[PDB]
C-alpha cells in the first residue's frame, strides 16, 4: 500500500552526466557512446540572448573551445554540430557507462523523471509531467541546463526531455533530445510566456483509479455521464478533454476495480462540484494529475482492496 | 525557482541490491563490501512468523539455506549471524561497487529517500519522513522487505532505514541497519498499529520558508509570537513542540529570507487557526511537512 510520485531509480543516467564548458558559461551535457548532447545556448554569452544567430556564433569556434569534463577526466572534443537547439560534441572516448537507451519525444501529459544536475553533478531527482502548455513544473536554480528527463521502463531508458529556460511564472521549458522545443518556446530571450495550463484529465481518472485499487470509494456516486457532458463539465473546470483514446487507456485500471470509465468520469464531476468535505485522496487535498494511468499500474498492487 | 518532493540520487545504492531467498522466501539484501544484509525474517516461513523463535530457526540453518544472487551472478554465502532483527550473510565476494557508506539512525521528523525493490531489482525512488509516530508513508508490496532508505553527503550514503512489513493502515515500519527498530514494533505476525501521529512544526515552518524564497507570501503579517504562546496552539492543533534546537536549526533559513522564526511561527499560528482561505502554498491545500530545514537549503541552493 502507498501511493508517492516515484521516480526511476536514476544510476543510469547519472553516468551519463558531464559538465561543457564553452568561455565563461558552463552548463551540463549527456554523455552517450562518443556524443555529448547539450542545449546549444552554451556557446552564448548574456548579450548574445536577444538575438542570437547561433550559425554565426558556432562558426567562430573550434573544436577545442569546448571543455567536457566528466568526474575527474577531461574527454577531448574532437568535432561538433547543431542539430535544432541541441549541440553535439563528438569526443574521444565512448562513454563506458552508457546504457541501453533511446531518444523518445512525448506528449502532453505524460510523465518523465528528472535528474536535476549542476557543473556536471546529480543533485536530485523527481518526477514531472510534461503540461498541456508544453512547459514543465520542475526544480532548477541557475547552472540546471542539460539536465534531462527520462523513463526507464524495461531497463532501456528512454531520455525525452533536456532541460534549457526558465520562463517569468517560475515553469520551465526544453527539448527533446533531437532539440526540438517542447511548446513555442525559443531558445532566445524573447517575451514568450506560458500560455494559460489546464488540467490532465486522464491522469486525475487514473490516480482516482489507483485511490480505489488502494481501498477509498467514499467519492463514487450512483451515476453516470457521456463522454461528451463530461468534458462539458470538465472544460468549465480548466480541464484538458478526454478522448476515446484516454478512455481506452484506462481501461485496464477499470476492469481491475469493475468501475466503468464514464462512471469515474461521474464522481470526477461530483469531485469538481463538491470539493473533498475535508477528506483527503491518498494524502492529498487536491485532485492530482501528474500520474499517468501507466504509472499507477506501474506503481500500484494489481488486486485491488476490496 | 520550483519546489519538488526531491530525492538523492540513487545510483550508489541501486549498485548494493541483491535478491536473498531462504527456501520458498525471496527479498532483498543490500551488498556492501563482503556482506549482504536483510532482514532475518527471510529465515521464517508463513507459521514460524506467528510466533518465532529467532535464535532457534536460525540455529536450524546453515550457510547452504541462504542463495544470494546479484544480477545473474550468484555469490556463495560463508558466514551467517544476526545482528539484532538483520540477518548478516558473509559472501565470497566484495561488491566492487560498494560506496563510501555508514549507517545511522535517524530521528523523527528526518526525512530520507527510498529505493523500492522487488527480487533484488531497484524499481523505483521516493522521498519519506520518519514520522513522530516512527512510521513510515512509504509505497510498497509484497517482495519490498529489504529496499532501503538513505541520504547523501559529498560522496557518502548514510543508510538509515530497511524495510520490513506493512502496518494495517498501510504504513510502514523497518529497522535501522544496524536492526534496531524504529518504533514499537516486532517482527512477528501478531497485532500491531500505528499510533495516533502528529505534524513535524519545524518541517511545515521550514515549507513556509521555501514558500517565501519561491515568492508565496500571502500569509505573511506584522505579528509575531512566543515560544510558549505559539506551543500552546501546536498542542491544540496536534503538531510536535517546537523547540530552541529547532528555531536555531530554522537559522539558516531565517537568514536567507531574512524573517525570523518566530515571525514564521505567528504566520502558521493564523494558518492553524483560521485554514487558507481557499488559497495554496506551493500548489499545496495542506500544510506539507516532510521537508526538513536541510532540504530546503539543499534544493533552493543546488548542492550535489
Ligand atoms: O541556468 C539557467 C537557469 C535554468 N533554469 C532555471 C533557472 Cl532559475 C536558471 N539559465 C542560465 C542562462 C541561460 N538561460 C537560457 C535562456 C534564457 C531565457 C530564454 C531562453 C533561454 Cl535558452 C537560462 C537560464
Ligand atoms: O513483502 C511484504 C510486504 C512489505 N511491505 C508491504 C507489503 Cl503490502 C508487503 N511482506 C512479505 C511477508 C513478510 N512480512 C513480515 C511481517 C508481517 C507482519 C508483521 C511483521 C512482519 Cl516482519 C511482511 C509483508
Ligand atoms: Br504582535
Ligand atoms: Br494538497
Ligand atoms: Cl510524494
Ligand atoms: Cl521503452
Ligand atoms: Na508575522
Amino acid at each position: 500500500s502507498g501511493f508517492r510520485k516515484m521516480a526511476f531509480p536514476s544510476g543510469k543516467v547519472e553516468g551519463c552526466m558531464v559538465q561543457v564548458t564553452c568561455g565563461t558559461t558552463t552548463l551540463n551535457g549527456l554523455w552517450l557512446d562518443d556524443v555529448v548532447y547539450c542545449p546549444r545556448h552554451v556557446i552564448c554569452t548574456s548579450e548574445d540572448m536577444l538575438n542570437p544567430n547561433y550559425e554565426d556564433l558556432l562558426i567562430r569556434k573550434s573544436n577545442h573551445n569546448f571543455l567536457v569534463q566528466a568526474g575527474n577526466v577531461q574527454l577531448r572534443v574532437i568535432g561538433h554540430s547543431m542539430q535544432n537547439c541541441v549541440l553535439k560534441l563528438k569526443v574521444d572516448t565512448a562513454n563506458p557507462k552508457t546504457p541501453k537507451y533511446k531518444f523518445v519525444r512525448i506528449q502532453p501529459g505524460q510523465t518523465f523523471s528528472v535528474l536535476a544536475c549542476y557543473n556536471g553533478s546529480p543533485s536530485g531527482v523527481y518526477q514531472c509531467a510534461m503540461r498541456p502548455n508544453f512547459t514543465i513544473k520542475g526544480s532548477f536554480l541557475n547552472g540546471s541546463c542539460g539536465s534531462v528527463g527520462f523513463n526507464i521502463d524495461y531497463d532501456c531508458v528512454s531520455f525525452c526531455y533536456m532541460h534549457h529556460m526558465e520562463l517569468p511564472t517560475g515553469v520551465h521549458a526544453g527539448t527533446d533530445l533531437e532539440g526540438n522545443f517542447y511548446g513555442p518556446f525559443v531558445d532566445r530571450q524573447t517575451a514568450q510566456a506560458a500560455g494559460t495550463d489546464t488540467t490532465i484529465t486522464v491522469n486525475v481518472l487514473a490516480w482516482l483509479y489507483a485511490a480505489v485499487i488502494n481501498g477509498d470509494r467514499w467519492f463514487l456516486n450512483r451515476f453516470t455521464t457521456t463522454l461528451n457532458d463530461f468534458n462539458l463539465v470538465a472544460m468549465k473546470y480548466n480541464y484538458e478533454p478526454l478522448t476515446q483514446d484516454h478512455v481506452d487507456i484506462l481501461g485496464p485500471l477499470s476492469a481491475q476495480t469493475g468501475i466503468a470509465v464514464l462512471d469515474m468520469c461521474a464522481s470526477l464531476k461530483e469531485l469538481l462540484q463538491n470539493g473533498m468535505n475535508g477528506r483527503t485522496i491518498l494524502g492529498s487535498a487536491l485532485l492530482e494529475d501528474e500520474f499517468t494511468p501507466f504509472d499507477v499500474v506501474r506503481q500500484c498492487s494489481g488486486v485491488t482492496f476490496q
